């Protein structure tokens, strides 16, 4: 067919960069991150969405994977907040293993500079987000390791409120938006270089975080509202918002974001719903975050990561442009990643003052005194 | 004077580099992490025996900064362990802004090629190291983000018995030596090129570690047990163990380590020592170990981090030869790590499977049959 011969050029010419899988915790539910003498089963998977077959299959260029670890259930929230950091150093050691492992097919990035060098080699760019600000314990330093790391977003919330931003799934709401901290945190995001993602946030939360940050953000898995009315989706305010803050929503194929009867959901749905933000805030803000093993059961026609050849020819059958469908697949996230680095260099070369931790006093005023004296009696010396 | 000259050529020449520095922890304990504003005072300290101006007077080539948290106190075990990890993160935060608003002096180094491209440059080589497996929290996962994050040694106890190897000052005896962990974790440390540090472990975790590892190892701190009786020296038996496993004995400044009378503690016997180890084992297998900040107060002569070009002119003075003089302030621990760099490359080059975390299941089999049931039907299609 003319038309899947036009899709497949495009998928070589440019990388379709998808805003979010979660593979590393299919990982953690099936192999508990145990994947010495596995590849069989890493290219051919009796599980899930996603395998290195076909990851292949389907001409994907790039991926956010994501890092995510469950909101902490404990009665004491120091320890569930605490265990959910150490889990998170095992999603992102499973990951950094799983790129490693398979060099051939998956090359690190952190960058638009390192994506493009991977999809000149012929490799998936494998970038990396953690979803949810429950996952850093409260610690901005611990924050920017996970940076140090490879990570290059941050969802602000997952399915429960933390001290920075509210989840849209739950209520009451805690903030009403964010708090004073999550203010403060847009700032330290901004300065550090680590993209925003506004997927899983509240409404309100979204309209502040909009207007508050210096550099443009993302939504990693999010649909529109206006076609379907729900809490995980974006409003029209929220899209013009966007607009004005240069940011991209990557469009998801979750069924129950999609259609009011989930099982109605299809390949068609998922391209209304790009038209419709392409139509309205321009084909240059928009992109593709399927959420694919962050579901049971993906819409017909996109069941797994096979299908986005399917995806890039049924955008063209509908009149998108070549140059628009370029733009979707991957050239919009990496231009919001290129601004964030950029805003970041700018910034920290200005000399901007990083957002600190507050710690414990450690010493009492025996101990700085006694330091006080020592010191004095060298400088005699 | 003609030997003060032939000490401040070697320092040009060849990089100095220093064992173990606690001036991180000692930014924790005056600054709390927040250097915003406080270059005047990290350039000139109100404290301790390390800053930016003195760091420069003595010609300090390169140096392991010590990424040390204390051993946990808190009596539920699963808190403190996890408090430990968020702390380290803490500190190896604080590290790399250092190192980052200080470019001028100050290069971060994790490789012998990148400690002479710092040294070419003029600046001071920062390396890290953590100091006790009490600071990863008993995850291996965390352990190979540290060495992510530039961690390139790790004592393997503080001034706590873990869960892997028993520390020298405690008493009982835990594991006695090193645990059935402690040893299988010797293999991944050989494998992720992490150097293994002996400084604080009990003698018998010393003699097992020495043994077992197939990367040369150091101690980052400790001086000579012949000499002086401590349970913190090395006794002859793990200096001899240490020549076969070609690792370096990075001697310690410590006035107790050094003198039975603290208060008797001099230059000239840390230069007893260096040549004690460099007579009977060879002086390419002895360094450098201050654990500048590590102590209130140092031995005469050798009281902060200006006063290396005396110890350099000391070792020079009792007729040790340049090229020796060369390999004990620098040449030997580039070596070792170099070394361990090459047996990681020929582990990890050959397939060596990882050391891996055990972790809780997530799915019940209701769950995994649902998602094998999907997967059928996907392949249906
Ligand atoms: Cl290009
Ligand atoms: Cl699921
Ligand atoms: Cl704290
Ligand atoms: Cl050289
Ligand atoms: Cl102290
Ligand atoms: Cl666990
Ligand atoms: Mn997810
Ligand atoms: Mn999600
Ligand atoms: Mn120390
Ligand atoms: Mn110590």
């Amino acid at each position: 067919s003319p038309i899947e011969e036009q899709a497949t050029r495009l998928l070589k010419e440019v990388p379709l960069i998808d805003g979010h899988n979660d593979f590393p915790y299919m990982i953690r539910g099936w192999f508990r991150n145990d994947i010495n003498g596995q590849d069989a089963h890493l290219y051919d998977m009796p599980i899930g969405q996603t395998d290195l077959q076909r990851l292949q299959k389907g001409l994907l260029g790039g991926q956010f994977w994501s890092a995510f670890v469950p909101c902490p259930k404990n009665p004491d929230k120091e320890v569930g907040s605490l265990e959910a950091l150490r889990q998170t150093l095992q999603q992102l050691d499973v990951i950094h293993r799983l790129i490693e492992r398979h060099p051939t097919i998956l090359q690190f990035a952190d960058s638009a500079a390192s994506i493009w060098s991977s999809f000149r080699a012929g490799r998936v760019a494998s970038l990396i987000g953690i979803e949810g600000l429950h996952q850093i314990a409260d610690s901005v330093s611990a924050l920017r390791m996970l940076h140090r790391l490879g990570v290059r977003y941050v969802t602000l919330t997952h399915n429960c409120h933390n001290a920075f931003a509210d989840a849209a799934t739950v209520s009451p709401e805690l903030h009403g938006g964010l708090s004073r901290k999550g203010e403060r945190l847009i700032r330290e995001l901004n300065r550090m270089g680590m993209m925003i993602d506004l997927s899983h946030t509240s409404h309100e939360a979204q309209t502040q975080a909009l207007r508050l940050s210096r550099a443009p953000v993302i939504y990693s898995h999010s649909s529109i509202y206006s076609l379907r009315a729900h809490a995980r989706n974006v409003t029209d305010e929220n899209l013009h918002l966007l607009h004005r803050n240069r940011g991209v929503v990557m469009i998801c194929f979750l069924r129950e974001l999609l259609a009011s009867e989930a099982d109605q959901a299809t390949l068609a749905h998922v391209i209304d719903h790009i038209i419709y933000a392409g139509t309205r805030i321009g084909y240059e803000h928009v992109g593709i975050g399927s959420d694919f093993d962050g579901m049971l059961r993906g819409p017909d026609g996109l069941h797994d990561v096979s299908c986005y050849p399917a995806l890039v020819a049924g955008l063209l059958e509908r009149g998108v442009s070549e140059e628009d469908v370029k733009r979707v697949m991957g050239l919009n996230v990496i231009r919001v990643l290129e601004e964030v680095e950029r805003v970041a260099a700018e910034l920290q070369g200005a000399g901007e003052e990083c957002l600190c931790d507050e710690l414990d006093e450690v010493w009492n005023e025996d101990i700085k005194e006694q330091l006080t004296r020592e010191r004095e009696r060298v400088r005699k010396l």
